[PDB]
């Protein structure tokens, strides 16, 4: 029975919250912390100074050294150190090795890019009380500095948008010796969870607050079970009363509509409002927890005789490191997701078949079970590409070896799954047993590979194996070794299509407070676990991912690998999913809001275990969960080891039918999948989309976080997550037309409203918003590799304006050539009656020289277009006419007519044009 940290357990967040509850209180309260001016210089995008903290009474000062960064981008930059220790002037108890540095390598692990700064960045004014800087497009962007208190209003359209220190929650614990006097009980040792954590530093905590001027919705901070517009943490009815934490843990039977932290963090936070949008990423690899209350912008927020405009205040607060924190102005959310991904990476090009559905449990017991799951899968025409192999493959959970009883004949296995292009994932976890006759603990242990304690030693904890030590991923000769270990001809029994799933990397330790790592246990370069904790996760993918790009000469191609915890920044390195979830409605409902925050954070590539992890489904929540799993980033079925089998042909009619219909449309849709994660690698976009980042202009969506648009397509899903539900209530975000997926009945025309659609098991609920084009492929394939030759059907779904656009990207799936051209991606347009086809990046055509991949897709088609919407114009017209590549000929088009409330619509087949040339068809 787990004991997990409430914030006036932890010392750090006690002291914030009541050096909040002081200030909020305090007449006249002032931060004691003012820029001493003639310290300050700006120069090339970079204002730097020495904030000086007041830490008594006498007034005597610790100097704490300020840089402000304005980078092209329009992005500015805040960070705040302090000086003593940089320059290593204090002792650390317990002769610790621990370094005396505040944390500074979080930019190292995280940012890989967007750092230049502006040179055309120019102070406006500056007196002796203050600085304003302009900034970004156009020097559209201030920040108004104020030296005392020290203070920064980030404004835009003569507003305030973002205010630092406007409460004055600014903190900086400066480091102090162990005296008694001539409330300190947190300061020093500190209890929890059978674990005493020595503290050799004491007290260096970071907060700050950070209010978001008029605006009442805020954003972000996964990885949570909380709604998507998160909630207020200081008491009042719907709200939580703690602070939204992030402390990467394995929370097992995490419960719902919680600020409590989960496996993985990302730091990001935005506000939203009609028409503006801004957000500021804490960049910070500490425990840090989050404060959040609204109300008006007087000290008491319920006054009455004030303007009634919302601010919403958050506090933050990190154990150790730097205050370090990017400021985005926006103006769209669009905008600003597109800037942090600049800063901490894109969505890595996944390996297409990932996008597929993936089978797991724990456990499938041998080969021979997982070859009948795949026969059956194939019998009961289930399509899927990937069986996963938990813990129990391996030799008494040693990761690199076999269970050589249960998997006799793990490489012939692999090979029948090659059978129909399908894949095989086994799982590695960091913790490696501590035993006799095991190479890859001896190595681990003779070049020093291993987490240390706090007085250097190799640290030793409980996990899978029983006793285990832990590899430190941070160290590059760590992530180096990993990777030898994984070559085909080193780790016997896999192959080409075996790929990897990371777990228990928060890390998770049995016997440790909180079920992970000691805070003082070291890491290479000699900092504290507090220091890094949030990055273990990442650090562990890392090694992985780069392991798996080649693991025989020759190889280069696309890591898959899984991961539970994570940071801002593992968007680079694969997928994640939620966690140990559990077998409820509840659960099912809270998925969505879940994934939703992943990609609107910068890390799409995401999912929950389809059916819930623990307990038994009943069999329409089974259902049910496939219906909406189907459009989860990852899309996996996963199992507790105490729940029955659940391969989805065990279900039952007529919830098998239903299943494997939802299964056949993420196959259909696997085209405007992999585009859609095609765009988030090419700037952030996420890959399902909230209403506030489709409609920035509509207030109305703000909070909604049940619904999501796919991509590009235009497709709106909202599936049924209540029991014994049989119709759903869309809310329509606009005037544009939307029709039903299946039926084309029009549900909306004309009018943002809600709409009230049948929706029995057997429905899926879908629409098809008026203006796009996406593309599918209709004929059904055992696996995503089957489907890589079928011709594409063009979905053109027409509004009033009789315009659309959309756009398709394919590839070989699997290696790098798309860095060098070896692609096809096509936008779609329609107007004036014309279909047309063209590059998405307007390339000349052999300026790319056609590989294997570009010569073969010469025999792949277009050969079916709808269009929805189709105008009564076209009506007794037989033919279009399509013209490619010099040729031009008539194709069969049938016009059907509206009837009751179904729309209009038109089909063309046969049409037989190449998918990578250009082509014009004209209707009518
Ligand atoms: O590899 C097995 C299993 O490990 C993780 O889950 C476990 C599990 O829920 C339970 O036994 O409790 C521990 C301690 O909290 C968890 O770590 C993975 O999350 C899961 O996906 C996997 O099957």
């Amino acid at each position: 029975e787990h004991d997990w940290k409430k914030c006036d357990q932890s010392g750090f967040c006690r002291r914030n919250r009541a050096y909040a509850d002081h200030a909020l209180s305090a007449i006249s309260w002032e931060s004691p912390y003012k820029i001493a001016p003639e310290t300050g210089s700006f120069k090339d995008g970079q204002y730097q100074a020495i904030i000086l903290k007041t830490i008594n009474d006498h007034g005597e000062t610790v100097r704490l050294p300020l840089t402000v960064s304005f980078l092209e981008s329009g992005t500015a930059r805040v960070t705040i150190d302090e000086e003593k220790r940089q320059k290593g002037e204090i002792e650390l108890r317990h002769d610790s090795k621990a370094r005396k540095e505040r944390y500074n390598e979080a930019e190292q692990w995280v940012i890989v890019g967007g750092m230049t700064l502006d040179k055309g960045a120019k102070v406006d004014y500056e007196d002796k009380t203050q600085m304003t800087v302009k900034y970004g497009p156009s020097s559209k962007f201030e920040a108004t500095i104020k030296f005392a208190p020290f203070s920064i209003d980030f404004k835009r359209d003569g507003a305030s948008h973002i205010k630092f220190n406007d409460q004055g929650l600014l903190n900086i614990e400066h480091w102090r010796p162990k005296i008694d006097p001539p409330d300190d009980s947190t300061w020093w040792e500190e209890s929890f969870g059978g674990n005493t954590d020595s503290k050799p530093r004491g007290p260096e905590s970071v907060g700050l607050d950070i209010s978001f001027v008029g605006y009442e919705h805020v954003f972000g901070i996964p990885s949570h079970a909380s709604p998507l517009s998160l909630k207020q943490t200081r008491g009042g009815e719907g709200n939580y009363n703690e602070p939204y934490r992030m402390y990467n843990a394995d929370v097992f039977e995490y419960i719902l509509d919680s600020p409590m932290t989960l496996y993985g963090s990302i730091p990001f936070m935005q506000a939203h409002r009609k028409d503006s949008s801004v957000g500021i990423f804490w960049l910070n690899a500490a425990e840090t927890w989050v404060d959040i209350t609204k109300g008006k912008d007087s000290k008491n927020p319920l006054a009455l005789g004030v303007k009634s405009k919302i601010t919403t205040r958050t506090h933050w607060f990190s154990e150790s490191g730097l205050l370090d924190v990017f400021v985005f102005l926006g103006p769209t959310p669009k905008d600003i997701i597109s800037k942090y991904a600049e800063l901490t990476g894109t969505t890595a090009m996944p390996q297409e078949f990932s996008l597929g559905y993936h089978q797991c449990r724990w456990n499938y017991v041998s080969d021979e079970d997982v070859k009948d799951v795949d026969r059956k899968m194939d019998k009961f025409n289930m399509p899927y590409d990937v069986i996963w192999l938990d813990i129990e493959y391996t030799d008494e959970k040693k990761y690199f070896t076999w269970d050589k009883h249960s998997f006799k004949d793990p490489i012939g296995m692999g090979k029948q799954l090659e059978a129909h292009g399908r894949k095989l994932v086994t799982i590695i976890d960091p913790h490696i047993k501590n035993t006799n006759n095991y190479p890859v603990v001896d190595e681990l242990k003779s070049k020093d590979l291993a987490v240390k304690t706090k007085d250097g030693s190799i640290f030793e904890g409980w996990c899978w194996p029983g006793s285990s030590h832990w590899i430190d991923a941070f160290n590059p000769a760590a992530r180096e070794w990993w990777k030898g270990l994984f070559k085909y001809d080193k780790f016997k029994g896999t192959m080409e299509n075996t790929f990897i799933w990371n777990a228990m990397n928060e890390p998770s330790v049995f016997n440790g407070p909180e079920v992970t790592m000691p805070k003082d246990n070291l890491h290479h370069g000699n900092w504290e676990h507090r220091d890094v904790h949030n990055l273990n996760g990442m650090t562990f993918q890392n090694a992985t991912y780069h392991a798996l790009l080649s693991r025989k000469p020759g190889e280069h191609r696309r890591p898959f690998v899984l991961t539970r915890a994570f940071f801002a920044g593992s968007q680079r390195l694969g997928a994640m999913w939620t966690g140990d979830n559990t077998a409820d409605w509840g659960y099912l409902k809270a998925s969505i809001p879940m994934v939703l925050s992943q990609g609107i954070a910068g890390f799409p590539f995401a999912g929950a275990d389809v059916g819930g992890f623990f307990g038994n489904p009943d069999k329409d929540l089974l259902t049910r969960w496939y219906q909406t799993g189907i459009f989860y980033p990852f899309f996996r079925a996963h199992a507790h080891i105490d729940a029955r089998r659940r391969e989805p042909y065990l279900t039952g009619e007529p919830y098998n039918t239903i299943i494997a219909a939802a299964l056949r449309l993420r196959y259909s849709l696997l085209p405007s999948w992999y585009t859609a994660f095609r765009h988030a690698h090419l700037d952030g976009t996420p890959i399902i989309k909230p209403m506030f980042y489709t409609h920035p202009s509509e207030e109305a969506g703000l909070p909604i976080d049940d619904q999501f648009f796919i991509g590009n397509t235009g497709l709106l899903a909202k599936p049924v997550t209540d029991k014994d539900r049989t119709s759903v209530d869309i809310w329509i975000p606009d005037s544009e037309v939307y029709y039903d997926y299946f039926t084309y009945d029009i549900i909306s025309a004309a009018k943002s409203k809600t709409a009230t659609l049948d929706a029995p098991l057997e429905k899926i609920p879908l629409l098809m918003r008026g203006g796009h084009v996406f593309a599918r492929r209709d004929i059904p394939r055992r696996s995503s590799a089957l489907m890589k030759w079928d011709p594409y059907t063009l979905v053109v779904v027409l509004g009033n304006d009789r315009k659309a656009e959309g756009d398709l990207y394919v590839d070989d799936g699997d290696s790098f050539d798309y860095e060098k051209g070896q692609y096809i991606h096509r936008r779609f347009i329609f107007d004036a009656n014309t279909l047309t086809s063209a590059d998405y990046e307007g390339r000349d055509d052999a300026s790319i020289k056609e590989g294997e991949w570009l010569k073969k897709m010469r025999t792949v088609n277009v050969e079916k277009i709808i269009v929805v919407g189709a105008p009564a114009a076209w009506k007794g017209k037989k033919t279009v006419t399509v013209e490619s590549e010099g040729k031009t000929w008539a194709a069969a088009i049938e016009y059907n007519p509206a009837e009751k409330s179904r729309a209009a619509f038109a089909v063309v087949k046969k049409v037989g044009v190449r998918v990578g040339a250009d082509f014009k068809i004209v209707f009518g």
